[PDB]
């Protein structure tokens, strides 16, 4: 096939619709696509294979509202030739799991990088489909290995594109591709979880440029912080992308002399200029300015919530005005309501268009559990607050005073934008497994020693028997646990402290230190030192991978803050309304010209060669 | 100037400046073949210590505010009526509890005169929150800091 | 496979725990080796059919 192509076969003339339908009609039988095609044409009762069936199978193998061109384009229903012969024969090759034929057809193609990323998506998704289904044969490791090969090819083409020209390669990553359902290469590289592609320098520099949305590259945090609240300083001290590009072009025109005698992506990647009012809205629309705003608003919330919890949270009495409620607590209700709205619109703006699928992908990351938990816990506390009864009021204030933990621990996501703290916070969650295993083994020793200790000190009936069930159950767990950290109860477990600890049995007075001594050998100088050894072992292995995981998560970070409301933390809820007005009325990419799209295809193809 | 307040300021300032004049000795110790490289290794480990303290400070303050809120209710009978001791106690007691100074008599019912009388429901919440804090501080973060130093020691 | 002696490969602990004390639930919810092998063979006989007609 390679030899026929490079001698005298032209796929524009060769491939008609009937040949393509004949190619899909004669799939082997031992492949993964054959059950999928049979199941698709099994429903809706169609006896002959056509491209609508193949389109729908390709659509369900790429779940994020993908739209295959077979379902819409007029050339694939039932002479002028087909629009993309190399692409759809390449798609047939990768769906049949033919390695060499797919490679041959990949090398003779228009978009190598996008095709490679789509291939890897298709392969690993049908691999997982083959794995989890009983009526499809498990060839999953073969499909994952083939997906990995296409991932390497995509990175290789990007690397060569980066080495030739660093700027236009970043433009290459944000091209609105027409043959891949208006989806860009960066989104394709996120759909298939390709960490090696996103971790590459070109993508990382692009993400930093998108983070600095229509704003100079070396604008520091404090300069943004000042200009966020004083919008009269927005024009003099903040530089922009047109200004630095004008300076570079004006310089480079002089170097050639002889020595003697919603349009943010456009203004980033074009020679567009900003007036006065444009570069105010463009400053507020930048992700980094929204982030700085979020941080200031979040600090205000924590101090406000810490004040009400520590100093002033009285009980509800109908006699006093407003129920004797300080305005602080009403401002707290306002901000928590703002966070609730933020989480609602984070749920609503997910890639799938099914409420179950939105919810399923919304609970993929573990922060959203903590978000919805802390918000639910807060609403329950404020519902319980108003009833004027000491028991449930005590329940209300305790629930708030424990919810402070979750709202403060939630700060670690805004700390994870840092280059150094980010990877460390990934390393911690990877060490939680070893901590869990340690605690299980420790719990077995703790409970063994605990039951023995309490049984020996306090006999079961008698004079020294403590006549209370709950304190017995809690003491078994309690005293062994504190004895780990050097709180040895040597006066207590021996004869002394009859009033505080309770009087011990005469034979318990000498058993207790002996059992303690043995417990202290097997706990402090064996298990704890073994835990140190386990962490040092796993730290190097996790060090290699946790950086890539942080690199990959920067896309979600940028995409999150790209979609956040425009206005600042104090008025952020007012800003939120404008999204509601836009929604009731009824993005990181650029549309190129046909001439430019042709030029970019030619340059990408030469880089692949 | 002959005034007790600013004289107290004078002697305190001298008695703290002794630290900097003694710590300045480490430059004359760094002419040695063996001690010199070690003193360079220390300043390269200060970055990892700084990152550790930031993460530790987040856990410390979370636990601190929760602990103090639960023990001493905001208005009422058990509310300590003093702003500065509240602000300093939130930071103080969680910090000493890292190094094995567990205030188990104090955070429970006992020591009403020294520590202050605790709320009846704080008497049983405080050890439970302490127990959780001691897992996530002593047997997770401190052991992780040991792992970080051993990793970076070879490279440095 | 010997550990899963004459019982489906993906039968979880709790399903066994329920069926151990309630032996009336033993038939409906516990799958077995013949059932999964019959399913695989019945599928693989169908995969050999032609895609058209
Ligand atoms: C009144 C006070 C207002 C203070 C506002 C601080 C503004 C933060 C933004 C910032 O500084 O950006 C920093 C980014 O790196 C980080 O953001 C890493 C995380 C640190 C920020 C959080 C600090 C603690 C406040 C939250 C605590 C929560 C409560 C915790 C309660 C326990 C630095 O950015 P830059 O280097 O200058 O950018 C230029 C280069 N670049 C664009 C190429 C990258
Ligand atoms: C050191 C590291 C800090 C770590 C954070 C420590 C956590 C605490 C900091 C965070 C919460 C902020 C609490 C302080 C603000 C409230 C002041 C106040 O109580 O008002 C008082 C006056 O005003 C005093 O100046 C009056 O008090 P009131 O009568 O009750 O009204
Ligand atoms: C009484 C009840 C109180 C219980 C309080 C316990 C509260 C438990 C809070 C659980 C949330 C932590 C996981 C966050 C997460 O989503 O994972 C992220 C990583 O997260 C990290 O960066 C490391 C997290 C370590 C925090 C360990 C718990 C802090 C306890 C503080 C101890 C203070 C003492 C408390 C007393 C990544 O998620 P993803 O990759 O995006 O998917
Ligand atoms: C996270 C910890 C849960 C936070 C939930 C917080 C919500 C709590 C709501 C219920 C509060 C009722 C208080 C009460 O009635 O006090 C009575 C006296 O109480 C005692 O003297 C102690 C008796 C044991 C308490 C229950 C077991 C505690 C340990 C196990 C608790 C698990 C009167
Ligand atoms: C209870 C609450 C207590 C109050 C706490 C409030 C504290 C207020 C804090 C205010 C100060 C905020 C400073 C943030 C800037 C950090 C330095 C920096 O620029 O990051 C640089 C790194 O730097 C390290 O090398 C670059 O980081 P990057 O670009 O992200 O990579
Ligand atoms: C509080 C009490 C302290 C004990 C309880 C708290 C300690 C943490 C609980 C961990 C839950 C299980 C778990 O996550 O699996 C973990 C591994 O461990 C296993 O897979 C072993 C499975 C047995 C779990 C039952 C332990 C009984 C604890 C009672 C022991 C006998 C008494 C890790 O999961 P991962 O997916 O690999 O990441
Ligand atoms: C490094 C530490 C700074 C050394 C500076 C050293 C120079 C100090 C010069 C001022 C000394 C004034 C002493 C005084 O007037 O005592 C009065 C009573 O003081 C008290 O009872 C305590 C009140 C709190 C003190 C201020 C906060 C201390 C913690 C935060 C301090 C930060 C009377
Ligand atoms: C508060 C104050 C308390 C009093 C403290 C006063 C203590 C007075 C101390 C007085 C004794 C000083 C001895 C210095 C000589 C060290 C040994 C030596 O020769 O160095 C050799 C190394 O040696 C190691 O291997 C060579 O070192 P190099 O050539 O540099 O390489
Ligand atoms: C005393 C209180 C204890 C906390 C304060 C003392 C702890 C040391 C302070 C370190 C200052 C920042 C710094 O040096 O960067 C360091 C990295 O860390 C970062 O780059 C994160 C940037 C956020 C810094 C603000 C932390 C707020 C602490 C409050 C946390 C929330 C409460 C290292 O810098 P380097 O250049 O890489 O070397
Ligand atoms: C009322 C309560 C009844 C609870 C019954 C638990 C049933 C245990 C069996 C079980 O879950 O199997 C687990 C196996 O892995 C293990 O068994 C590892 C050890 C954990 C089990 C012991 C838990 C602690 C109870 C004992 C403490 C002793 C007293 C300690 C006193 C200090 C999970 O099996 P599976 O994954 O679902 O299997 C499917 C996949 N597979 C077949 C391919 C493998
Ligand atoms: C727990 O209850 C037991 C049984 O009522 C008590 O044991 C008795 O104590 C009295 C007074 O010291 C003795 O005269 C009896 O001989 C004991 N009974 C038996 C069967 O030996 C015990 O005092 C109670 N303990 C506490 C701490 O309250
Ligand atoms: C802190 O101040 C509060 C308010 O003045 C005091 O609470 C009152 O204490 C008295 C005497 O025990 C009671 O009769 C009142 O019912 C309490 N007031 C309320 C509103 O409940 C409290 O005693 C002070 N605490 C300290 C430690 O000084
Ligand atoms: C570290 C090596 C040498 C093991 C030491 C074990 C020691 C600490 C253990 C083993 C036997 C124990 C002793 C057994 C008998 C007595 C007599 C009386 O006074 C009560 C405690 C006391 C004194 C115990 C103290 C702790 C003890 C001495
Ligand atoms: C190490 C493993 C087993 C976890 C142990 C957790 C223990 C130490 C925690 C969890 C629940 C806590 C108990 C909760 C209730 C009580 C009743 C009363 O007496 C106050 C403290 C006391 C007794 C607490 C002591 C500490 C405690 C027992
Ligand atoms: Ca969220």
């Amino acid at each position: 096939a390679e030899l026929f192509l490079q001698n005298g076969l032209s796929m524009r003339e060769f491939l008609s619709l009937d040949i393509l339908c004949k190619l899909y009609a004669e799939v082997p039988g031992n492949t993964t696509i054959k059950p999928l095609l049979q199941k698709e044409m099994g429903k809706r009762q169609v006896k002959t294979i056509d491209m609508d069936v193949v389109g729908e199978v390709i659509e369900e193998l790429m779940g994020d509202m993908f739209e295959s061109y077979y379902r819409k384009d007029g050339h694939y229903f039932g002479i002028d030739p087909l629009p993309t012969p190399y692409l759809d024969v390449f798609l047939w090759a990768v769906l049949c799991n033919r390695r060499e034929l797919a490679r041959v057809l990949w090398e003779a193609g228009r978009e190598p990088m996008a095709a490679a990323l789509m291939a890897s998506r298709l392969l690993k998704r049908m691999a997982s489909r083959a794995q989890e289904d009983n009526t499809i044969t498990d060839i999953s490791s073969d499909l994952y290995d083939h997906a990995r090969l296409f991932e390497e090819r995509a990175v290789g083409v990007l690397d060569e594109c980066f080495n030739e020209n660093e700027t236009l390669s970043q433009t290459l990553l944000v091209r609105e591709l027409d043959h891949y359902s208006r989806m860009t290469a960066l989104e394709l590289a996120v759909s298939a979880e390709s960490q090696d592609f996103i971790a590459h320098t070109s993508c990382q520099v692009l993400l930093t440029r998108l983070w600095m949305g229509t704003m100079a590259m070396n604008t520091r945090w404090w300069k943004v912080l000042v200009c966020l609240y004083l919008p009269v300083l927005i024009f003099p001290i903040i530089y922009f992308v047109p200004d630095e590009q004008h300076e570079r072009q004006a310089a480079e025109r002089e170097h050639q002399k002889s020595l003697n005698q919603d349009d943010s992506m456009e203004v980033i990647m074009r020679n567009k200029k900003l007036g006065f009012c444009d570069r105010i809205m463009h400053f507020y629309s930048a992700p980094f300015s929204k982030f700085v705003g979020n941080v200031v608003g979040y600090l205000a919330f924590i101090f406000l919530y810490a004040y009400v919890v520590l100093f002033n949270f009285p009980r509800f009495d109908p006699a006093k005005t407003l129920g004797g409620i300080h305005p602080t607590e009403i401002v707290l209700y306002f901000w928590v309501f703002t966070i609730l709205i933020e989480e609602i619109r984070q749920l609503a703006a997910k890639p799938p268009k099914y409420i179950k699928d939105k919810v399923s992908v919304y609970f993929s990351d573990t922060w959203n559990f903590v978000d919805i938990f802390s918000l639910t816990v807060f609403i329950i506390a404020i519902i319980l607050r108003f009833f004027t009864n000491s028991r449930i009021f005590t329940a209300s204030r305790i629930i708030l005073s424990l919810d402070i933990i979750f709202f403060i621990v939630r700060s670690l996501q805004i700390f994870s934008v840092n280059r150094l703290l980010g990877p460390k916070l990934v390393m911690i969650q990877k060490m939680m497994q070893d901590l869990a295993q340690f605690i299980i083994i420790l719990a077995v020793f703790t409970i063994a020693y605990g039951i023995a200790l309490h049984a020996v000190m306090f006999p079961s009936p008698g004079i020294y028997a403590r006549n209370n069930t709950w304190v017995t159950i809690t003491s078994v767990v309690q005293y062994p646990y504190w004895q780990m950290y050097g709180e040895l109860f040597l006066d207590e477990i021996q004869g002394e402290k009859p009033k505080e600890f309770g009087e011990v049995d005469p034979d318990g007075r000498w058993l207790s230190p002996l059992l303690l001594a043995i417990y202290m050998v097997f706990t402090n100088i064996l298990l704890l030192n073994l835990l140190i050894a386990i962490f040092n072992y796993t730290f190097e292995r996790v060090q290699e991978d946790s950086d890539k995981v942080w690199k990959f998560q920067r896309y979600d970070l940028v995409q999150e803050y790209h979609s956040r409301p425009v206005f600042a933390p104090p008025l952020v809820l007012l800003g939120h309304i404008l999204i509601f007005i836009r929604w009731v009325w009824r993005t990181m990419k650029i549309g190129l010209s046909p001439a430019e799209m042709e030029q970019m295809d030619n340059w990408e193809f030469q880089a692949a060669e």
